[PDB]
């Protein structure tokens, strides 16, 4: 891919958005890279440490109107059209209701990380292991691979306190596993957030996928809701796609925290390729084909990159947080849409690329 600069006159609606809440953001951001080890250099080449230092201008700095927002960025930074058109899709924090205690209905466990799910390097990767895998079981005779999603759901972790809670619907557990996060609510009315942990190791399978290579969904229609239809109307079926998908996700209790280590933020988050960009630097995207989360107008915000997902995959992929609860569910649902990536480059790191 290329990334050629361009001018703020470039960016299609730049002057009507408001980045505002980009503010706080990037002091999260800040902080925890004051208390915590650099995010990872993307490929694309931009370190935690140049980041930083737009980060401290931030800081120092004092935004009271969209306008002086976006004169920030301006001053700041310096955009660059990514060329592989990009993609967007969408996630968000499902709510789901759950029980502390087990029994016919609420039968669907929660797992935290189990302690022998054990990162993998070289220091521990048996000889013939997947180099692509990032967890592994420790057992007795070493490291093996760790039971896929079937093997969990049909009980081998059951009996050791493992769970979190219990959920009465497995579809709706099975969407909490791939947007990473969600808010539980307990029949008293309690509340807990949970977030990604862990992963059993193995690769993450899209099931929308499996359901259009069967011809069981309609390609110009797929989206969030007629998978879930489709799942609701064949109960019988259900665990043979879902277990096609042999990843697992653990979690821990805690917009949600994500991979970038700070909450989320609706509509200003977005998820990217975490082997080609470095968390944290600021995108503007521009979808206009994508109209509902502007009240029928074309999207065309400034957002952090805050998050990533094995589905995220390009220079010019993205996942757009919506926010948290059924409506952000409902709006995440269909976003499927072509859209213009420009980063934004701290501009010391910036005169490389020019």
């Amino acid at each position: 891919f290329s990334i050629d600069e361009v001018s703020f006159r470039d960016l299609p609606g730049w002057g009507q958005d408001d980045p505002r809440k980009l503010f706080p953001a990037m002091a999260t951001i800040l902080s925890h890279l004051r208390n915590a080890k650099p995010y990872r250099t993307g490929a694309l080449g931009i370190t935690a440490a140049e980041l930083v230092s737009l980060l401290e201008l931030a800081e120092r700095g004092q935004v009271n109107s969209p306008e002086q927002a976006r004169q920030f960025f301006e001053t700041n930074s310096v955009p660059f059209r990514i060329s592989p058109s990009g993609f967007v899709t969408a996630f968000y924090e499902p709510e789901l209701e759950v029980s502390a205690t087990p029994d016919d209905v609420w039968r669907y466990p929660i797992y935290r990380r189990p302690p022998e799910l054990v990162d993998i390097d070289n220091d521990n990767r048996p000889d013939g292991f997947d180099p692509s895998y990032a967890f592994g079981k420790a057992d007795e005779e070493g490291i093996s691979y760790f039971p896929d999603r079937r093997a969990i759901d049909e009980g081998c972790l059951r009996g050791r306190g493992l769970e979190i809670a219990w959920a009465r619907s497995k579809v709706d557990l099975f969407f909490v596993h791939v947007q990473g996060a969600a808010r539980l609510v307990f029949p008293d009315g309690a509340i807990k957030r949970i977030t990604y942990a862990a992963k059993a190791g193995h690769v993450f399978s899209p099931i929308g996928r499996l359901l259009l290579d069967r011809g069981e969904l309609d390609p110009k229609t797929i989206s969030m809701q007629t998978i879930r239809q489709w799942l609701a109307d064949h109960p019988d079926e259900v665990d043979g796609v879902l277990w096609h998908n042999r990843s697992y996700i653990f979690f821990r209790e805690a917009g949600p925290i994500a991979a970038a280590k700070v909450p989320l933020v609706a509509g200003r988050a977005l998820a990217v390729d975490r082997l080609i960009h470095t968390f944290g630097l600021p995108f503007f995207i521009h979808a206009p084909t994508l109209t509902h989360l502007d009240d029928g107008k074309p999207f065309a915000r400034l957002m952090l990159a805050l998050d990533t997902g094995s589905a995220i995959v390009g220079p010019a992929r993205g996942d757009i947080f919506t926010g948290s609860g059924f409506e952000a569910g409902e709006l995440a649902g269909t976003v499927r849409n072509e859209a213009d990536f420009y980063i934004l480059l701290p501009r010391i790191a910036a005169e490389r690329y020019r």
